[PDB]
């Protein structure tokens, strides 16, 4: 069973003059395979197309680019490459090759710095404890070596809203239970550094094997003020959300199963734009989906 897991602190190289070796390892295993995978599937589109004068142009501008940025920043953030951009996506060729590695992909994240591999300060399981009080929620204070709290994570779980969602291939699935996670985006308490890991949830809110387990990772580095500075987010892509609204919970298809993920669209959105500001490399690669509130379908 896979479990959530952090990291507190406070030419070829484990890390980078702007970012430490947890975010590096994330970019390289995760967010730019991704990314390489979703422009091979680009490419290969573009032999399809009937108009050849505009499949000649757009290989040309994606090959400029890779040469100048192999990050793709201003491919991305292009509104006339969305079409493209969706269109690789639905394959489910791509969506096979995204899946190995990012399956692959946190694995080795999570071998290469686990305190158990021998990494100091390394990746351990997050330490919950159930509220007092309150029946559907967790906490943890994230503390740094002096003992002093980064934040605190407020885990809520909600089981009284049950709803349907649909895989790619029409299949009905009711999600009973899910979670989402508080994640802060601007951090006022002790200095440092901070890395989470929170495992996808299966339909009735419990954790995948080791095995099948895809998470959602969001990465703090200690910024010019010494307080932990949002500088990448990762999950599996595309990434789907259960509605419209700030609320709608992240979700994938992974292996021909359902999870959702600890973030909901809003704060995906907040965080998102934070990651931007400080000049990360996440791009967005995700879809608001349609869903059945309530007990039917």
């Amino acid at each position: 069973e896979a479990d959530d897991g952090f990291i507190v602190t406070s030419n070829i190289s484990p890390d980078s003059q702007t970012s430490d070796p947890i975010t590096k390892a994330v970019r390289e295993t995760i967010i730019q395979p991704q990314k390489d995978n979703l422009i091979e599937q680009i490419l290969k589109d573009l032999a399809a197309l009937t108009d050849r004068d505009l499949a000649e142009q757009k290989r040309k501008e994606i090959e400029e680019e890779k040469e100048k940025d192999k990050t793709l920043s201003t491919f991305f953030g292009n509104p006339a490459n969305r079409e493209f951009i969706d269109k690789a996506l639905e394959k489910p060729e791509l969506k096979k090759k995204l899946e190995s590695i990012e399956i692959a992909g946190y694995k080795n994240v999570h071998n290469t710095f686990s305190a158990a591999s021998g990494y100091p300060g390394g990746f351990k399981p997050v330490q919950w404890e159930n509220h007092v009080s309150a029946s559907d929620l967790r906490a943890t204070v994230v503390k740094n070596d002096a003992g002093d709290e980064l934040c605190t994570l407020n885990e809520t779980t909600v089981k009284t809203k049950p709803f349907t969602l649909a895989k790619q291939d029409g299949t009905q699935v009711q999600i009973s239970s899910y979670r989402e996670i508080d994640f802060p985006i601007k951090l006022d308490q002790a200095d440092g550094s901070m890395h989470l890991s929170m495992v996808a949830l299966k339909a009735d809110g419990t954790k995948p094997s080791k095995d099948k387990a895809v998470y959602f990772t969001a990465h703090y580095e200690e910024g010019p003020n010494g307080k932990p500075q949002l500088k990448e987010i990762s999950s599996p892509k595309p990434l789907k959300f259960a509605g419209t609204g700030d609320d709608a919970i992240a979700y994938i298809e992974h292996g021909g199963e359902i999870y959702t993920l600890a973030v909901t669209r809003g704060k995906y959105k907040e965080m998102m734009k934070e990651v931007e500001l400080n000049q990360g490399q996440s791009v967005d690669l995700s879809q608001a989906e349609d869903i059945i509130i309530g007990q039917g379908q």
